[PDB]
């Protein structure tokens, strides 16, 4: 219980004189006063022993403990006002709002469906340009570590090389934050032409309906202007992590075996670098 | 609209002592897993049918059958709620929330302004990382180059060697090492320092050897204890690069917006040529 609740809870055990002391300490602007026994005594015109008895009636060891604690409450409360600059808060709000917007866009049934497509494919490709090419490389790092045969392609030549060898046991995931990156949209159609399954990640719903096997709507940025937006990868990273978590639970034991084997070779390699 | 738990709660204070014991049972999370037929419930709680019926009528139902029908149907329809997410989904989203919270407590605003000023004052800026940290470096390169910074992203030892050999006192190197021990990054930053460059290490681990660099930025640790369940390794870094970027953009904002917009105009002009 905070100070006011304890004082309030002992108020009616207190004498009229002790209620005057309680009244003083229940004032908001009292925290601004010199709360020594020698100044509170003078201000309230009361004796030093009366303050001690007041603190003990409230369940403290003495006055000094009471007033130090009284200031712990004050200190804890004052630290709850934010200490950050507007600029900082804007950036933090951009992240938290993308979590919230992502959360409201999740279709768990679709994400588990996509997790299954990855598992069912023999070959998985991630297609993306610019900042979305970084997302594609990131996804490969995550999923190769669990044993998936995958590759990340980030230019027309790669998509050309890959789509031309694609078959119906291939799955391509394409990343286009804007939903209109010509090289991504047309490359996914090349892959579809060859028999592959196709997943499009985009922040705009577009006319992709029916065009690809799955279309995943990802968050838009909270900031209107381009120059002030946070990382362009982030809308996609949320969905990479979601699909990943779903995918890991599919035959986890074999996937954990592969991951741990990579880990062991890393430990051994690092030791040899030392020795 | 109102779920059956809310309904029970709202009549709880009207209920008899025995009815309140019945309510307490139905308000428990595990109870939907029991056999909730009146026969089994009466035996379980050692009550009569009538008492169960009286409880259900206190809750505004005609009887227990109506009550339990609703109770169980609300439960089996929760699997259909898109907004009610699984333990896996919540684990991932909490990992992101936890990292935002941890990041927020680690922000040293004076430091990040100091780094943005270093970027502004440098003639050449370099971003070093490998793995996912290399992706953070490539991203930072794109964002700062669009504001006119002369910068490059290096993601392997050959690239570190090419660049450090020609650095001087007007160079700045930002190195990303989430583990705080990546030898190529720590060593390459020390090579850059030997050449007179300023150095900034980003790491989730404040080691003593990090004190050698001009600045060290402490970034967040991950929430999940096991590596295999962690969310993206880029994320601790991305927060701080976005903060630095946001500060840097406000140093001589109009000159930097001119440069960003001039980028934009040059694309449009070539697009007019291509339409011809
Ligand atoms: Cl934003
Ligand atoms: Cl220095
Ligand atoms: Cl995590």
């Amino acid at each position: 219980p905070d100070i006011a609740t304890v004082i309030d809870s002992h108020f009616e055990e207190m004498t009229d004189l002790e209620q005057e002391i309680a009244r003083y300490f229940l004032q908001a602007e009292t925290i601004q006063d010199d709360l020594s026994s020698q100044q509170v005594t003078q201000k309230l015109h009361i004796s030093q022993a009366a303050l001690t008895r007041f603190a003990k009636k409230c369940g403290f060891t003495g006055y000094r403990e009471f007033i130090f604690q009284y200031q712990h409450e004050a200190e804890n409360q004052a630290n709850q006002v934010s200490k950050h600059s507007p600029l900082t808060k804007r950036v933090l709000r951009s992240y938290s709002n993308m979590r919230e917007q992502t959360q409201d866009l999740i279709d768990e049934v679709q994400l588990e469906r996509i997790a299954q497509l990855i598992e069912d494919a023999e070959r998985v490709y991630f297609f993306g340009t610019g900042s979305s090419g970084l997302v594609a490389r990131e996804m490969k790092l995550r999923f190769m570590a669990l044993g998936v045969v995958c590759e990340a392609l980030t230019d027309q030549d790669g998509f050309a090389w890959t789509t031309s060898i694609m078959d119906e046991n291939c799955l391509v995931l394409g990343f286009s934050l804007s939903g209109s990156t010509p090289s991504i949209l047309d490359s996914l159609l090349d892959a579809k032409e060859m028999g592959a399954k196709t997943v499009l990640f985009s922040s705009v719903p577009n006319k992709d309906s029916q065009a690809y096997t799955e279309t995943v709507l990802v968050a838009t940025h909270s900031q209107p202007s381009y120059i002030q937006r946070i990382s362009a990868q982030l809308p996609m990273l949320f969905f990479i992590d979601l699909i990943y978590a779903y995918f890991l639970e599919i035959n986890r034991e074999s996937k954990e075996k592969i991951f741990n084997s990579y880990w062991e070779n890393k430990k051994l390699n690092g030791y040899r670098r030392q020795k």
